[PDB]
């Protein structure tokens, strides 16, 4: 039957708005400490304090972090589910990542996190951005291509902090700044050591501009993984522009990467969690499932955690090592030219 | 296999461009009156000409109008095709418009638009927009959710005349602007009489926005269908930004209105040209087939023209009222739950 409604954004009356005692219960999935737990709550019962800089910050830097640690960026809904389906409803993704502790992508992850900033008090806005072909796993597309990005396939948030707007994005697993960073032509910082982040307010290499009269400028969020080189190299990740994106525009995003064949995500399982030094409240490396492999990279050093020889490996290889918890059906949903 | 090409828009070098000999047949194809030859000749002998406005704009004026009245605005080739796939590469739609006289929807026309006219020497930036639900062939959506727009889903071009950008468009059948506009917030002009037409710099309905403080604006193409009413009712149409789209950006967005269920252009058989006043040099109405029934309007008069009854009516239709020919492959391949 023709469509009697469309996704679009409700008004304001109508969004979704997580209460106090949800807040709380994402606090306790992130495992908060004590002292970022009392930093939340001094939030929840003064909104005004996610305004401004000195009293927003800190709890969107340790928001983020954990965030990152523990909420899995992961694909599984494509594979590991009866449906194949993305739902962007922030309502189904409370449910998702708090109740069922599970995770997803770029906009899973940060449609999730915008709702829960807006209802702490953050002033958030959508945006959209593309990601550089230089993360493409497949090899002969990160040769040949690396100057160039997808077509909108990714997602981040802006989020204004006194008189500054930040970029913040928890939806991009090891590849994502990790780092709430103000949105300024040339910051840079140590990310995940020893790697560095920069943003950069330049024009991209693909372009029908024929002169700088006509140019356009994008955000560029470049990485470099060793700036101990004597000559750093910048490794482009994603862009972006301030735009607000809707959430039908994420529908059509998404519905790419999760339909069209050559998006990796409908070929490949994958799932990460970032890790912690909690101490130094610092992440330090992250976890990574790939098809059949989980690897743990510390810094620069990488390992092999474990290749998984069979389905039944697999599965208990997502509780115990990510938390991620599959139902019965979830499980026997997995294409047969998929299982291991 | 895992992809070893993305889609991406080539360097400078690589890029598909029209001969003179070839935007001359094109002019053929738009069946340009003598004068009208002359001003394209004259520009393909001066490419410094398609800088200006004063000799840029009128051959800019009649390849749009020639354009709309004579490319058919056409979704066939998700029906009455083996593959039902968009191809959006220039040189295959350069064959498909020229060579076949056959047409597309927004990116289709306007992809290979702005291939010609950067052929031409004109400067050309390709952008992308929403198209309002205001829009939409569904009546709840029409009724409940006017206010709003789709996912990414259009493209129209800016066009660099002298000190001026100038909106081109010749992608969206009657809804479109038909017209060449000044890229001004406030613009205003008669298109299709008695409809005008308007661009205004502002924000839309849906935003995250709290205050107009942190409000984002966009370019909104409006139309009035009856200015002589008391008092004039604006109906949205679409809306943009600036922001420089790439062929992989369309790919995305035409994937979604070409595979979604929702997109109302997987469903129903559309055709659409526009109905020319030649010597007064402007468009009067449309000629459009949508799903069984081709209706004219000239202004505000609408009658039936013709409700098909057989399949081979309505292809014997296509032929004598929209120049569209079909293969024998491509007639055949329409489901069977689509035929008459």
């Amino acid at each position: 039957e023709d469509p009697t409604a469309l996704t679009q954004l409700p008004d304001e009356s109508a969004r979704v708005r997580y209460t106090s005692s949800e807040l709380q219960d994402y606090f306790e999935t992130l495992k908060f400490p004590q002292r970022f737990l009392d930093l939340g709550n001094s939030v929840l019962k003064d909104p005004s304090l996610a305004r401004t800089k000195e009293n927003g910050l800190p709890l969107l830097q340790a928001i983020t972090r954990y965030h990152t640690c523990n909420v899995p960026f992961e694909n599984l809904v494509l594979h590991y589910d009866p449906h194949k389906i993305v739902t962007l409803d922030p309502a189904e993704l409370y449910t998702k990542i708090v109740t069922r502790r599970r995770g997803g992508r770029c906009m899973e992850n940060n449609i999730f996190l915008g709702t829960a900033l807006r209802s702490l008090g953050y002033e958030v806005r959508n945006c959209g951005g593309r990601v550089s072909r230089a993360m493409s796993p497949y090899p002969e597309v990160r040769k040949n291509q690396s100057a160039t990005y997808d077509g909108w396939n990714h997602m981040l948030l802006l989020v204004f902090l006194g008189d500054e707007w930040y970029g913040v994005d928890v939806g991009m697993g090891s590849m994502g700044p990790n780092l709430p960073f103000p949105l300024q032509d040339g910051f840079e910082s140590l990310s995940i050591a020893p790697r560095e982040i920069r943003i950069q307010k330049r024009s991209i290499s693909e372009t029908h501009a024929t002169g700088p009269s006509h140019a356009t400028k994008m955000w560029c969020y470049d990485v470099c993984y060793n700036p101990a080189e004597s000559k750093k190299t910048w490794t482009p990740v994603y862009c972006f522009t301030e735009t607000e994106f809707l959430p039908q525009d994420y529908e059509v995003m998404s519905w790419f990467t999760s339909t069209n064949p050559r998006s990796f995500f409908t070929r490949y399982i994958t799932c990460t969690k970032m890790i912690m030094d909690e101490d130094k409240e610092v992440i330090i490396g992250n976890l990574t499932l790939f098809k059949d492999t989980v690897r743990e990279t510390i810094g620069s050093d990488r390992k092999v955690v474990k290749k998984f020889e069979t389905e039944e490996e697999r599965i208990k290889g997502l509780v115990e090592i990510f938390d991620v918890n599959l139902t019965e059906e979830e499980k026997n949903s997995l294409p047969q030219e998929k299982r291991l």
